[PDB]
């Protein structure tokens, strides 16, 4: 057994950390408040080579592995989870094509994402259904050399900025999970509207959209895998992408520990740094306990995935656990700042608003638990 | 990075598992109810080569490392934390000799522990002090080639069964911690009494003692290290021995999940197995989340110790966390069993009683937190 990073990983880690501190950390507050996408950051990401870096070297990417994503993710999310959600969501949309796409499609859909500041998206959730990929309403009717796509997708990260979206739709409701098909819908395709969602509690920098497909014609050359394989694709993707959500959570929790501690040492009350008080020390200790345990289990999950081993249960545990300790951590970080923790003039407040989302998207912690329960009760 | 196990480790794991299953588990309740040491089990451990296996091959042992300890410890504790505490505490007694004993002392003291079923003991705590280690009252005054030992040690595991006991005493209270020295004391030495403690809530199979020293003569040939080095020896020992306590906790928690799972699948209520109820599924899930995350972090801490890296904070985290999630798992297992979990005929009730101790000995979880707090605030 070994839990050590290789020389390259440390390099990637340092790079990531360097980028977060110098580029993300400074504008985090700005975009959270304007609720606009920091394109200049995305551009900066691309230039430093960390945008869509999971794309194999054969198509221009770094071929970064899950362990690598975890390494980078924790660093980015540390500066801002909302901004980190942009590249994270992009890797999510990329995942289906990596798993099901052919060499032709990989080259076609992935090349444009390594050459310039471009994003990919994953559209599964809908207005009336976000937790059951077996009851999706968006319909795809095969009509010759193309599918006629009709339906509304909801809460799509990178929805309006992406070059294309992996849309999961049903070709037959009665077939339920077996009726799902994966389709790549490109940004200009006629009858494809993107409406931006506003007024979110956090991760405001990340762009979330409602996507409307009106008689959208999507070529069969844009289908990932075969009809009836859409569900398995969405599930296999989520089993992996949930790990980065766990990684991000860890990053937010770490950022909460850093702020809290720096404040605890400097701020005094009753003639002494509050850090000297045992009640405050224990809050800080509990943060580190969750952080340390969540990161190690997140690394283990990434390891399993990178080894081709079963990891649905592990990533579900990592995602639910990390996001939960990360939320408690931000809550206490605010508490430790006192009145100053309640205003955006300080960073702890935004941490709470950001991290809460990690308990909801890419599957709520309840279905995460439902996933674990299954693994447990299975025979 | 690689979390997998070597072939040897897998064999070693199967050995412990098979042993726990065939030898320990059957007599668990029996020895819990008599509160007597199960010597026949100690012989079999020896017979099978797992008793004091941490003693390097040069002295007749297996030279097991921390990671191996964790692997074996989880399986043994799985059957019974109380019985496991016997070899665990014996490993604890052996550690100060391995960390600071000369080749000569190692042979003399450890060889007797590999040739036959024999135990070692670690005595640091005293009646009026357990957390404040650096304030020991037991005096060790030097009179030439020997020390005249006087005082009392409290809660000593394997206290009366041990061949020898590593005792931590002060050579001059005024030096405070700089005045601590470590001395091996042999089971029959004149002026050395061992009084068995009775009425423990759990881990009853393990003998806990009060040791009384009255003008006990200890030759310098029995001092581990130099004077004023006792504290370092005690701390360095605990920095490593805490990992096994975390291991046992994970073991107990695993037993709770297994019992609770089995029982929930078979037990019907409202015309359905209780395992079909979400609330029941969730309890099971939180058990696994705790088991999985706690085990990987214990592995990690074990890795740092084997690699020779700083692990004081990591082991304190693993110990505090694991014992805490294990207590909750045992509690929910009792709950899931209903009325039957409240009676000795079932195994869950004892799990709660046993594992509570894991949050107190080898450092309470509060001081574990104090240790982590220092790591966090260290300028
Ligand atoms: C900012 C944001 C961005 C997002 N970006 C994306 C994206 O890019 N791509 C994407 O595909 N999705 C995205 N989502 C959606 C997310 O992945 C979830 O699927 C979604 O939030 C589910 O939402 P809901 O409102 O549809 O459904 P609901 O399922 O109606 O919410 C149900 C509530 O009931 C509980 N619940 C539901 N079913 C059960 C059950 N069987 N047992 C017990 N409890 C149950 C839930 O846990 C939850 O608390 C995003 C969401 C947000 C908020
Ligand atoms: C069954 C059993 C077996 C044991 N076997 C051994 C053994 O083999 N060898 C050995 O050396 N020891 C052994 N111990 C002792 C154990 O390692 C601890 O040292 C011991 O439990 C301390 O107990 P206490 O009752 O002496 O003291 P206390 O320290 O008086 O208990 C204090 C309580 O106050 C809290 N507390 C204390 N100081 C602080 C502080 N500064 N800040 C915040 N909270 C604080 C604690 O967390 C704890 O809840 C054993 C204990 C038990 C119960
Ligand atoms: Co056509």
């Amino acid at each position: 057994i070994d839990f050590s990073l290789t020389e390259e990983q440390r390099q990637l880690q340092a790079l990531a950390r360097r980028f977060a501190k110098e580029v993300i950390l400074p504008v985090a507050q700005e975009y959270d408040e304007k609720e606009e996408v920091p394109w200049p950051v995305i551009e900066k990401l691309h230039e430093v080579g960390l945008l869509n870096a999971i794309i194999p070297e054969e198509y221009g990417g770094m071929g970064l592995k899950m362990l690598d994503e975890v390494i980078v993710g924790e660093e980015l999310a540390y500066a801002c989870m909302g901004i980190y959600t942009i590249p994270m969501a992009s890797d999510l949309g990329i995942t289906p094509v990596l798993l099901a796409g052919t060499e032709e499609q990989k080259e076609r859909f992935l090349r444009p994402l390594t050459e310039k500041p471009a994003l990919a998206a994953f559209a599964l959730s809908e207005p009336g259904n976000g937790s059951d990929a077996a009851a999706l309403k968006t319909r795809a009717i095969r009509q010759g050399d193309h599918y006629v796509l009709n339906g509304t997708k909801m809460w799509i990260s990178n929805g309006g900025e992406a070059e294309w979206v992996v849309v999961f739709a049903t070709v037959n409701p009665e077939l339920r999970h077996k009726g799902v098909v994966a389709l790549v819908v490109e940004r200009g395709t006629p009858g494809f509207k993107a409406i931006k969602i506003h007024g979110k509690m956090g991760q405001r920098a990340s762009g979330t959209y409602e996507l409307v497909f009106e008689d959208v014609k999507v070529p069969v050359e844009n289908r990932l895998g075969e009809e009836g394989e859409g569900f398995k694709i969405a599930m296999q993707t989520l089993n992996k992408t949930r790990i980065p959500v766990a990684a991000g959570s860890v990053g937010v929790a770490r950022r909460a520990l850093d702020e809290a501690r720096k404040y605890a040492k400097e701020r005094e009350a009753f003639g002494e740094p509050i850090a000297n008080f045992q009640a405050i020390q224990f809050k800080l200790v509990d943060m580190l306990i969750g952080i340390e345990t969540a990161r190690m289990y997140t690394y283990y999950a990434a390891w399993l995935a990178d080894q081709g081993l079963p990891h649905a249960h592990a990533s579900a545990i990592a995602k639910a656990y990390a996001s939960e300790i990360a939320f408690e951590a931000a809550n206490q970080a605010i508490q430790i700042h006192g009145g100053y923790g309640y205003v955006r003039e300080f960073p702890v407040e935004k941490l709470l608003r950001d991290v809460k989302l990690n308990q909801i998207y890419e599957g709520t912690n309840e279905i995460q638990r439902l996933i674990i329960a299954r693994h447990i009760l299975a025979a």
